[PDB]
């Protein structure tokens, strides 16, 4: 059972809208939405999407194993060896929001801090004292970021996995001899820095020249998500406010995957005549370039929705039925559907391309989807027993050696439950850096914007005031 | 009362080191240390210090009237008007941490997000909807580091006071033509912008050209703090670990505010020889040139203390007693004190150069002194009737006109009690980015770190651990 | 007659290697090493080369249409409308060296100081006083790179003729409306910058992605001249010495190419046994990426001949026979070779890129193969009755109006037997940017570095020293 | 007799404006105005100053020496040793032009490709061989501008001096250790970039902060040369077309300097009556900031001529009589004059932030001034002898060892009547890079441009066409 299987199943039921069984309905953690800051529903104006894993959720594993083959055989396919065939995807690995550590080779958990929680060399896993030979301090410098990269969505999943096997078979295999910084093949130098660059540009070229589209829109039930309450809830959506889409992907590609997730033998409800998924938009815009269209942007183009090209030149007109947009930026958006930012609620995935810097740029309101998060949310009530016993340890602790070791255990019990690289969330009683930006800079989450189904549009949603600690 | 009165009132006592009377004397909460993450102080194995509003507390108003006059002296020497010399100084005005938007000459008061909670043009308090004509999403954008300038020293409050006073002297003289980016003088156009950098430029100028750290020299009880329990509590922090002086200030001006703070008729303890202040200090270092001090620093020079000049090279031999640095880097104070970032709580008044650098650049554990936190605390509790009312009413509206008009008012009369610009750490219910930096990047705060006496070195500073909204 | 019909009839001709045939032959200027600074050839120790346009030169206008073609292609293939397939590339349109204005969508030939020597707007040639207006100096600011693009390489005349066309054509085509900086398209605007970048991108394109490379390997008779004095120059130049290729492209083209061009029924001379081009260079290096080739390079990389593919990881081996190197930069060649930069002769065609660059960076001795420099001379030597009377004029103009007249219509006389954009070297008695690059930088320059083995290698290249006015 | 005796020695002629005098003055070459481009002074419509060594030309070696000692003294005030006091500055060690080498400490001639000519470390001059341990190809790369410095100007004349006592004084004082790239002192290490970097501030110190103005302004006759024809060409020029001074300094400096130069019982000429420096300007403008200038420049100011303060604010209105600008860019002066780039004549001094800027960027006219050049004219017609032996030695060897060994004999000998670092534009038969920039830059020079008064307006400055060497 994979986190894309919990959506899936939700996903297949048919929506109940009576007033009693959608308050019923969201009690339960899974259908939940999550507040970290207070936000009066009735004053968004406008609803706003990215579409990767957000509009169109990709299937777990079968997704990232996809990917991370095709990367794989790119790889191969410029040099490097043939035992890479040999590997084959774990999903049980990989935690998203890791860093890669591009000048020892280790994968890093890290918090807020830039504190190690975790630290995986290959697939070795490094205690403490071993650990501060190369971080003497347990921390890391976030701002070296030539050094560092933060692992961030989950099209980073493969490469996370795959960095890990990387290492592992260039250690373990007798042709390589294993230095600090890299691996010597002979008059062969391969630094670790230049191995997650290949990987890096394996993923980028998988993406946009290689076959993962093209393998992916020829089978889309195998690898998309399908839910019949997207319409509804779109449709309900612009009874009420103006919905647009601002996606990174390509018209081609996204006219592909949005026509499938509306492809219903009705519209909004069972019984409506179907309509085109771009009439559920005002505004629809591609090749978004996230985070940079929260700046100064690209310049604002045209698509010619017949041949799926950009027509030649900037776009000058207005805003037009039928017309849409490639590049802009977010004050393109605003301009055009005469919102200011709080009117805005702008729903995503990335972490720090839609959210943090929609956030920080443009105060637009966030609302970031967690694909992960159903699977998460069992565990976590699943396991709730060992995280008492841990915040009960701690708190036996702070009154006060046996103590300690026992931390370490059930934090390491608990954790394994979640993968090998834990909970996205926290290691132990510890929250990660990707926590500390959800909390930061979304203002609601959830595994799936489809939960605002089971809210009315009037909704409060709150969280307590924040105090320091001499206001308390 | 100003907030050195308190201070200087808390210095007068000697210290009681009796372990009953320390206990009793840090439960009320003026000689408190307040704790936002735990930490173990017999962790700690360095302990450094800045000088400037940390060792050094400089006595208000008289210190900022000082600031302001000279600024004003040396603005007027320059060609501005004859009528800058009839500004007062005036305390009740500013406080710290605003934000001056150099576009539309205001000075904002804003939360992390760039909301906006206050903003005055001149001495006008402008409110939401007037506001909303310059700032549409009543927000900033606060990486536009070209725009707004954040104030964030207490040596920014005469600039602050002095911008709004010019702002309104220039408004309102007849002279003059206002516009929306600044004022029209018949051919000559002075813009905010080119207003503020005059001001920041004479402030600089005022404190390393003109004659502050004379003036200042001349009369150091008018102008400084002093209090007996610093050579106590610095000699108990040498007894269990290492010291270290690391000041932006020069060593001329250092050797003559430092002995000063050390010139009692006595040792740590009354009855004791009294000792120079460098012995104090396993390492001294001027010139810091904070916050580029956390990371490449600047070439590490050795001070002639003979003639307070530097000596011709860059140092290269270790470290010596009675030897001065300056310049360098962090890791110049952790190679030479074989220390590692968590092993060093770092004591200073800079919530961004020594706080947050020191935490995010180098882990290093992180201690903010506030020096009007004296009293902001007495208005804090004296008037906890108006915030409780305040959270009262927030809790009421949420449950359901009159309501939204009360909390207005409620926060007005509770910010006024603070200042004109309202508190340091909030408007109403709504934090400031100010009192998010401290709880963030500040592991310990407190209005003065001689607070750090009233607990054994053994104890262990608990704050609750954070939950996201979903595991609680 | 093209520029490259006469260099292959000069290639049709065997080597005549007496002493004798020699030297009279060298005395026709078709086959004369020019001088701009002395050069001793017998310092010489190592022959470094690039191939395109320089081993490998690409006959007219057989190669500069089917670039034109392919540019136009992939023009149409993103957008751009039909009637750019009824474009045929002409030859007599363009000269190399012109700068297009991206601002008001001009070519400029410039002189050395960005004088105005030509402006065509499309194919309107725009006399002196029109000029004025957009140009009021007559004068552009060649540091203004953003804005002005200098077509160097023989690569860069597709471009510059079609650049012409799309002006030509958006122009008179009543769908458009012509503005100072772009055309307007309805609501669709396309400024001079923006199709210039198309252009520029999709010449790229065809390069790198497109069909150019295959297109040119499967009839190299039609489009490469082959000459059978290039094996042997060049084993003349290894025995007295070293040689080495360091060319920007990759090698499995530079394998095809390099496989034609010393594709004979024997090596050097006929009757000898044919020898691999490989065995001609000491060193052969690929994708160079000159000019950062001259500065830091790239990593130093080795390539796998058999598969045409790089190995993984930087080469850190030594020079070893067989090997192929890949990026790096000239330090690694100088390194290997044992050799400084005046004991290095390289000859290139690319005056920024390969003659400026090395001259300026290293101190690199420079031979400049100027491909067109065949068709210029015999121009210049038929018409030099023109450029005489002109001098004449100018003579005479100095003592003393319908003289100036008369001056403008012998410069234009002149310049139209080169073609319509004029002499590669002049515009009447006015030196071109080109001409000052060449005498600067160029130490020696001639239409083919072949015209090399008509001089012994001890010869001593002479040119007269130079004297200010004052030394004469 | 230095050079600014020479020019002293013509100032103290008046003017014979009879026009056979003239034509019959400009025949000796000390008098001539000399040509690198053909200019038509009858174009000329406004002619532009820069102050310092051009009209206000500082006699040596007195000026140089006050430099120099200042300079010594505010380092030995920083702590240089005392032993810099015996320092005595010496006009015949430095020549203007020279490259500083930070790295190893060299003073170095070069050429305009970087080639050596002279390598000097301290006072010891390195022959051919041994300089090539620092510099294996003769060569620097003159685009690493971090380490090499280019002494343009005649303020750079002590510093040239100084920066040659300092390396010989640390390499011959006991106390220090020698090292390549700088010295040891026991556990200080002085680089000689560090070193370099002191000399520069102190320089700039002197003249911004220290007393070189104050000492230069209480006994002009001492330090500043002093013509009656100044106001003469100056009031010529201003019947013809326009005039303008832009100049780096303040006013209050250019105000006394100018007040000087035209102190005389008379205006123009001899019975007229006193007219103020200012009259003669039809646009003053100081604080030019250049080369910057020459680009976007600074914000346009007003100087108070009273107070000699700038007002507040930036300047918005029109040129009027009486107004002094400050900053501000040449685009400035071009809209103010109603003046293109080609109507004005610019002379200046500066060869970089004068004439080569204002010609690259802005395409003026240029005049440079050389004040040294009285002296090398002298010496250079005198040793016309040696120079001609020279080329004759040139022409020998090139049709055939003890030759080769005398050239370097001749060329030292000839090099050493100009001072012990040569001939400003050559060493021997080699052109110096400074030599090679006037030639590009400069259209015209003289040692002084009151050459200018023996030549008639209309007059056409006429240079001989350049030839590439196939044209020829
Ligand atoms: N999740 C992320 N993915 C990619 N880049 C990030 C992410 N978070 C931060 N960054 C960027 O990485 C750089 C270094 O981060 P750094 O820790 O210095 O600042 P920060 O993110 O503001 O830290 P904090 O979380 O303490 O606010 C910054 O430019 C930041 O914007
Ligand atoms: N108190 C401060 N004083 C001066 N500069 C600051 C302060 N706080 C942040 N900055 C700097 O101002 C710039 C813009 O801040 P921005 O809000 O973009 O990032 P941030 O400070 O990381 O935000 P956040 O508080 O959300 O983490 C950044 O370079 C940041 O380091
Ligand atoms: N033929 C060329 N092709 C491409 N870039 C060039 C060429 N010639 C010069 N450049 C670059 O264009 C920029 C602007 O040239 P600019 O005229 O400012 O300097 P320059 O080339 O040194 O001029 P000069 O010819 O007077 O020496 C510089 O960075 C220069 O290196
Ligand atoms: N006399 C000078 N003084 C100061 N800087 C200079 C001088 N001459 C050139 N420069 C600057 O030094 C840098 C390096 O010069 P470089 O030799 O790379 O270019 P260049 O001056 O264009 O050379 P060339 O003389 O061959 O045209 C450039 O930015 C150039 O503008």
């Amino acid at each position: 059972t994979s986190w894309s299987d919990r959506l899936q199943n939700a996903a297949d039921m048919p929506a109940n809208m009576d007033k009693h069984a959608l308050k019923k309905y969201r009690r339960e953690a899974y259908h939940r939405v999550f507040v970290n800051r207070s936000l009066a529903m009735e004053k968004i104006k406008c609803f706003g999407f990215n579409m990767d894993y957000t509009l169109a959720v990709y299937k777990s594993p079968e997704y990232e194993s996809l990917g991370f083959e095709l990367t794989v055989e790119r790889l191969v396919s410029i040099g490097y060896p043939q035992e890479l065939l040999s590997f084959a995807y774990d999903s049980t690995f990989p935690t998203r929001g890791l860093v890669f550590d591009t000048l020892y080779g280790n994968l890093l958990k890290v918090d807020a801090y830039g504190n190690l929680l975790v630290c995986a060399h290959g697939f070795n896993f490094i205690r403490g004292p071993e650990t501060r030979e190369q971080y003497p301090n347990k921390f890391i410098q976030r701002d070296d970021t030539e050094r560092f990269y933060i692992l961030n969505t989950l099209f980073n999943l493969p490469e996370t996995y795959l960095l890990a096997c990387l290492v592992d078979f260039f250690t373990n295999c007798p042709r390589y001899t294993s230095c600090e910084t890299g691996f010597k093949d002979g008059d062969l130098f391969m630094s670790y820095r230049s191995m997650f660059q290949d990987v890096r540009d394996a993923v980028d070229w998988v993406h946009y020249k290689g076959s993962l589209k093209e393998k992916t829109v020829e089978n889309l039930e195998k690898y998309v998500v399908k839910d019949g309450k997207l319409p509804l809830l779109l449709s309900r959506m612009k009874e009420v406010g103006k919905v647009f889409l601002a996606t990174n992907s390509d018209y081609k590609y996204t006219d592909k995957i949005m026509t499938y997730l509306f492809d219903f033998p009705h519209g909004p409800k069972p019984g409506s005549s179907h309509r085109p998924w771009q009439s559920y938009f005002d505004l629809i815009l591609v090749d978004a370039r996230k985070p940079l269209f929260f700046g100064e942007g690209t310049v604002l183009r045209q698509v010619d929705t017949k041949t799926g090209k950009l027509k030649i030149g900037t776009y000058t007109g207005p805003l037009q039925h039928g017309i849409v947009y490639s590049g802009g930026s977010s004050d393109t958006i605003c301009d055009l559907l005469g919102a200011k930012g709080k009117d805005i609620l702008y729903i995503g995935d990335h972490i720090f391309g839609d959210i943090l810097k929609s956030k920080k740029r443009q105060g637009w309101r966030t609302f970031l989807v967690i694909p992960e998060f159903a699977q998460e949310l069992h565990v976590w009530t699943d396991k709730s027993s060992l995280f008492e016993e841990l915040q009960s340890l701690d708190i036996f602790l702070a009154e006060l050696s046996s103590i300690q070791r026992r931390i370490k255990k059930v934090t390491h019990d608990m954790d394994m439950c979640y993968g090998m690289m834990g909970s996205l969330f926290r290691s132990g009683s510890r929250q990660t850096l990707f926590a500390s930006q959800v909390m930061r800079y979304a203002d609601l989450y959830a595994a799936s914007f489809i939960n605002l189904l089971y809210y009315p549009f009037s909704y409060l949603f709150r969280a307590a005031h924040v105090l320091m600690p001499h206001e308390s």
